[PDB]
C-alpha cells in the first residue's frame, strides 16, 4: 500500500532495541516512540510537521527516571490522560540478577509494576512510583511474574475517564507444572490514585491490548490477546475490564504457533452505524513472524467482522503498536505504527491513512 512515511527509528545489529510503544499527544500533535534498550527504556519524540506531513524524529534519549536501582526496566506502556493532560508511562522492573529470595524459591515473584508521569508533554518525568502493592495486592505471591502491555494503554470515555492498563500474569497454580499466563486489566477511575485488578480471561493468553467501542447500545472494553493457538483470543467487558465475558477465538486473525506474537489494536471514529471501528496490526503468516498486516473491524468487536488484512510490510516483522493521529492530508484518519522488523535488527515507524490502507472504503 502507499504510505506517508517509513523510517527506521531504532536500529541495532545486536538486536538491542525491542518492544515498541507509541503514544500520540493530540494537543502537541506529536508522537512519543518508546522501546527497550538491551536494560532501560529509551524514547524519541517526533512532531507531526503539517507542511510536509511527516513526523520529524528528534534524538534518542534514555528515560532515566523509568528505573529502579538494581533492576531492568521493560514493557513501556504509555497513556495520555485527556482530562489532566498528564502522561503516564507504566513499566515493569525486575532485579538485574538472581536475588537471595529466588535462590531459595525459584518461582518467587520479584517483578515490580511501576510508573513515571510527565506534566510537560513527556519532556521530563517524575521519580518512579512502585504501584505493585496497590494494584496487585495479596495475589502477588500467587504469580511467578507478570507484565503490562507492551504498548499503549487505554482511557475510557466514561464520566470518570477511567484508565485501563492491559496485562498478564504467570499463575503458579501447580508446584510441578510450569506457571501458565492469563491476561487481565488494571482499572482506575481516579487517574491512577487507586487501582483495581480485574479477573483473568481464558488461560494461556499473553501480551494483550484493550480498546473501547460502542456495540449493541453501550460501550464495552475489547481485549485482544496473544495465544499459543492458531488464532487470536478476544473477550469483551461491560464493566470497564473488571470482568470479561467468555473468551473467544478470532479465526480471522491468525497467530503463528506455537509461540504466537504480540499485536496491537485501537479504536477510532467511524468514517461513516457503529460509532467506532477498530484497526489492528500483527504478522499475517500462518506460522512465522512475517508480513505485518493491518486489519479493520467495522462492526466491533464482532470476531466475524474482521477484514482480510492489507500488507503494511513484507518480510520479518514482530511486535507492533498503533496510534490514531487525527486526520491525514487526504481527509481520512491518520495512523502511526511502530513495529519490530528485520530479525529484530530495528524498529520501524510507518505513517499512513485509512484511505491509503483501505482504498475500497473510498
Ligand atoms: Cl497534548
Amino acid at each position: 500500500l502507499p504510505v506517508l512515511q517509513k523510517e527506521s527509528v531504532f536500529q541495532s545489529g545486536a538486536h538491542a532495541y525491542r518492544i515498541p510503544a507509541l503514544l500520540y499527544l493530540p494537543g502537541q500533535q506529536s508522537l512519543l516512540a518508546f522501546a527497550e534498550q538491551r536494560e532501560l527504556i529509551v524514547l524519541r519524540r517526533g512532531d507531526y510537521d503539517a507542511p510536509t506531513h511527516q513526523v520529524q524524529w528528534q534524538a534518542q534519549e534514555v528515560v532515566a527516571q523509568a528505573r529502579l536501582d538494581g533492576h531492568r526496566s521493560m514493557n513501556p506502556c504509555p497513556l495520555y490522560d485527556a482530562q489532566t493532560g498528564t502522561l503516564f508511562l507504566f513499566f515493569i522492573a525486575i532485579p538485574g540478577q538472581v536475588t537471595q529470595e529466588q535462590q531459595l524459591q525459584t518461582r518467587a515473584n520479584v517483578t515490580r509494576l511501576c510508573q513515571v508521569t510527565s506534566t510537560d508533554h513527556g519532556r521530563t518525568w517524575s521519580s518512579p512510583r512502585d504501584l505493585t502493592d496497590a494494584a496487585i495486592g495479596p495475589a502477588y505471591r500467587e504469580w511467578s511474574t507478570f507484565a503490562v502491555g507492551p504498548g499503549h494503554c487505554l482511557q475510557l470515555n466514561d464520566r470518570a475517564r477511567s484508565l485501563v492498563v492491559p496485562a498478564y500474569a504467570y499463575r503458579k497454580l501447580h508446584p510441578i507444572q510450569r506457571p501458565i499466563p492469563s491476561a487481565f486489566c488494571f482499572l482506575s477511575h481516579d487517574h491512577g490514585r487507586t487501582w483495581a485488578r480485574g479477573h483473568f480471561v481464558a488461560q494461556d493468553t499473553l501480551e494483550c491490548q484493550v480498546a473501547e467501542v460502542e456495540t449493541g447500545e453501550q460501550r464495552v472494553v475489547t481485549l485482544n490477546a496473544r495465544s499459543h493457538l492458531r488464532a487470536r483470543v478476544q473477550a469483551q467487558s461491560t464493566n470497564d475490564g473488571l470482568d470479561f465475558q467468555e473468551s473467544q477465538l478470532v479465526k480471522k486473525l491468525v497467530e503463528p504457533p506455537p509461540q504466537g506474537c504480540q499485536g496491537s489494536v485501537i479504536s477510532f471514529p467511524s468514517p461513516r452505524s457503529p460509532a467506532q471501528w477498530l484497526l489492528y496490526t500483527h504478522p499475517t503468516h500462518s506460522w512465522q513472524r512475517a508480513d505485518l498486516g493491518a486489519y479493520l473491524n467495522p462492526r466491533p468487536p464482532a470476531p466475524e467482522a474482521w477484514s482480510e488484512p492489507v500488507l503494511l510490510a513484507k518480510g520479518s516483522c514482530a511486535y507492533s503498536d498503533l496510534q490514531s493521529m487525527g486526520t491525514g492530508p487526504d481527509g481520512s484518519p491518520l495512523f502511526g505504527c511502530l513495529y519490530e522488523a528485520n530479525d529484530y535488527e530495528e524498529i520501524v515507524f510507518l505513517m499512513f491513512t485509512l484511505k491509503q490502507a483501505f482504498p475500497a472504503e473510498y
